[PDB]
């Protein structure tokens, strides 16, 4: 059972390389998990310089490889794909489309090396408009509170998720993030496939006083529900 890893406090480590409209950036990640509450702690550095899409856009090609530290219920335990396919982990993909603009494709290795929960990702952003709210930088350092609507995808012995993101506009619009997201085992062993369910999701974005590195910190929290 992967479930037994995660009892207490695993480091986590978070490694992305992205190209949005030909802009190449990289961001490095390091923080903790703590699944019994549902908890992530984690900060994000730009290791190539200035971010060239806004911060809160990368909130779930960050942490959706993590959604391992989700805190599930003892009475739907069974229903914990995440935790069951590790130590040997999970691929991720991610279809994010912007309404009205460009999107982002992202795959992601999501397993342990050795005690840290580790996420490999890559992200490819193409058709954005150069002064839309993604490129041209309009939205706010924010993240709404949301959830994951996961159910079962029995073929591939793993799962789907679909959600909307909405990200507030510094005009007081919103920008659309419509999500698919599909994980499928990297490992042989038995995983669980869930009956329909969701994540709720709760994050707080902020900066750290004494960087001058583009970052991001945030904390997390994840705990699954609807059954
Ligand atoms: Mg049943």
């Amino acid at each position: 059972k992967g479930e037994e890893l995660f009892t207490g406090v695993v480091p986590i480590l978070v490694e992305l390389d992205g190209d949005v409209n030909g802009h190449k950036f990289s961001v490095s990640g390091e923080g903790e998990g703590d699944a019994t509450y549902g908890k992530l702690t984690l900060k994000f550095i730009c290791t190539t310089g200035k971010l060239p899409v806004p911060w809160p856009t990368l909130v779930t090609t960050l942490t959706y490889g993590v959604q391992c530290f989700s805190r599930y219920p003892d009475h739907m335990k069974q229903h914990d794909f995440f935790k069951s396919a590790m130590p040997e982990g999970y691929v991720q993909e991610m279809t994010i489309s912007f309404k009205d603009d460009g999107n982002y494709k992202t795959r992601a290795e999501v397993k342990f090396e050795g005690d840290t929960l580790v996420n490999r990702i890559e992200l490819k952003g193409i058709d954005f408009k150069e002064d839309g709210n993604i490129l041209g930088h309009k939205l706010e350092y924010n993240y709404n509170s949301h959830n994951v609507y996961i159910t079962a995808d029995k073929q591939k012995n793993g799962i789907k998720a679909n959600f909307k993101i909405r990200h507030n506009i510094e005009d007081g619009s919103v920008q659309l993030a419509d999500h698919y997201q599909q994980n499928t085992p990297i490992g042989d062993g038995p995983v669980l496939l869930p009956d329909n369910h969701y994540l709720s999701t709760q994050s707080a974005l902020s900066k750290d006083p004494n960087e001058k590195r583009d970052h991001m910190v945030l904390l997390e929290f994840v705990t699954a529900a609807g059954i």
